[PDB]
């Protein structure tokens, strides 16, 4: 069992967003992602999307603070993160 | 840095029952909400005309007060009478104040 | 108010694998799952994210399995979370 302590970070934001968002993960760090669609108040198409991460404790608050910073005052976005334990996670950090 | 812990609920049911839960986590407190796509164990897909077949997933962040609120209400006015999955797990949040 | 602690298994793989990886967690333990579509770099021809709740010990052993017998040969992201279910009884 190669099972390591990772974070999971997760964004939603308007899909209209997602290039941008996984262009700054990405250039943050991160070496993958996965995209679900997704709705809010007010279909799945045109909407949002819930882009999640998996990335190591630095690389995380890199991403966060980043999207503080130059994400939330102009645009409605959430962001978060959770404790994981990833099969062969090495590879991510 | 402006990251604070609070809860994630998460609850897994038919579609119709998006409106009343939505209502219901509102409220109970809850601030936003964000719906996805569910399926499994037969139910349909995301392009299905069948939408009465179709789940949704409601996730919502709060404080634990509001999550066990929350929770308790699935447990007594939902579980009974639909199929339904509800679970909270710990997050840190981003500009999360706004949440409690 | 009844929650109990149990563990969120989840899988993102290939949508064709979802019949093969379906069969696995219940053999395995599991109670039931869902299934999510989920989409990477590059974007059926598409992923799905499968999501299962167990005990601990059985979250293992599914963990155990992916990284023997599928991560090798495909593409696949499988991790585990802590959660708190509500009559999670039912899934041990
Ligand atoms: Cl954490
Ligand atoms: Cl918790
Ligand atoms: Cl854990």
């Amino acid at each position: 069992m190669d099972l390591v302590p990772l974070k999971l970070v997760t964004i939603v934001a308007e899909s209209l967003l997602e290039k941008r968002l996984v262009e700054e993960v990405k250039r943050l760090g991160a070496k993958g992602y996965t995209i679900t669609p997704a709705r809010g108040e007010g279909d799945w198409e045109g909407q949002n999307i819930r882009l999640e991460t998996i990335v190591s404790e630095e690389v995380a608050l890199r991403i966060l603070q980043r999207l503080q910073e130059e994400y939330f005052p102009h645009y409605a976005v959430i962001a978060y993160v959770e404790n994981v334990w990833v099969v062969r996670g090495e590879k991510y950090v």
